[PDB]
């Protein structure tokens, strides 16, 4: 219950989906110029769609480049939390005519598991994992699996924190000393691309700068703050469990031009995104 609602805390207090809504209306549509070509019906697979902000910010520019032709978006999502917050926006909007939604609760793994319980592979026109790989316990496995769901002229997108954001200089140093799980992978771009590049497949990568305003975690006692760091550390109450020198050396690194930059008055962690788009 806490990892969604940290998420959206996080959010809250980051430009992420407007980095995203700025790839989305800048770069999106040519991505998805001629993913419905041919088809009068675009099938669209969001993993891990969430609570579907940026679901339907894509939708929209699919809608727009193939007007009159019915949508079908269908969401791989296992919180019940995100569903029924996806649920809710959906209903609240009314410029998606053309579109029909299915919500599956469940992980990218047990869609996996199942699609491959039947005789043919759905194909699927533009398949999205937004955010969410690093939930994967097999990425390599992850990424063969939905690759092999693009039909013809279909896309893939994967969007993870990039090999040059600040996550991935405070998982190199901290990442040890922080609760390791499988549940959650510490990985960037550059992660990503080696597997690509291994797994042959082709593909192209974008960088978008994105900030995480992380300026109430240097204020003692401050709420959000508190929460902010358990984020950043992925430790539930970090400041009142972590060793006092350890809390030190990273308030100390989040604010130098490695993690950060100061501007405005305010701490601004690099949260610089990367956009794979994986080519059929
Ligand atoms: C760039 C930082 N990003 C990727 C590592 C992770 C932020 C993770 C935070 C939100 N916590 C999360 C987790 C933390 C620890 C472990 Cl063991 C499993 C986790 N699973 C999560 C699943 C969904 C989620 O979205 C609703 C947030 C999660
Ligand atoms: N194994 C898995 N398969 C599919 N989705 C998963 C998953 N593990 C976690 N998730 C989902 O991954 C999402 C990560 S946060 C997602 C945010 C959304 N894509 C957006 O960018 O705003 C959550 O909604 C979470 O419940």
């Amino acid at each position: 219950g806490k990892y969604v609602e940290s998420f959206r805390r996080f959010l809250n207090h980051s430009t992420e989906h407007q980095c995203m809504q700025e790839f989305m209306d800048k770069k999106l549509p040519g991505i998805i110029g001629r993913i419905g070509d041919t088809k009068s019906e675009i099938k669209i697979l969001s993993i891990g769609g969430g609570a579907g902000e940026i679901d339907l910010q894509i939708l929209s520019k699919v809608q727009a480049q193939y007007p009159g032709v019915c949508i079908n978006n269908e969401v791989v999502e296992p919180s019940a939390e995100q569903i029924a917050k996806y649920k809710e926006l959906v209903a609240k909007i009314s410029n998606l005519e053309n579109v029909k939604f299915a919500w599956h609760k469940e992980t990218s793994s047990e869609y996996q598991s199942r699609m491959l319980e039947k005789k043919e592979l759905q194909k699927w026109d533009f398949i999205h994992m937004i955010q969410m790989l690093y939930y994967v316990k097999d990425i390599p496995a992850t990424l063969k699996f939905f690759h092999s769901l693009l039909g013809t002229n279909a896309k893939m997108l994967i969007i993870v924190v990039s090999g040059s954001s600040g996550w991935d200089k405070l998982w190199k140093k901290y990442g040890s000393r922080f609760p390791q799980d499988d549940l959650c992978q510490y990985i960037t771009s550059d992660d990503l691309t080696q597997m690509l590049d291994n797994l042959g497949l082709k593909y192209e990568c974008y960088d978008l700068l994105s900030t995480m305003d992380i300026s109430d975690c240097f204020i003692d006692g401050n709420e959000n703050g508190d929460l902010l760091w358990d984020f950043l550390t992925e430790t539930c109450n970090f400041n009142a469990t972590a060793p006092p020198d350890l809390r030190a050396e990273l308030g100390k690194d989040l604010q130098e031009p490695e993690f950060s930059a100061k501007k405005e008055g305010k701490v601004l962690f690099n949260n610089t995104l990367s956009f794979i788009v994986i080519e059929a």
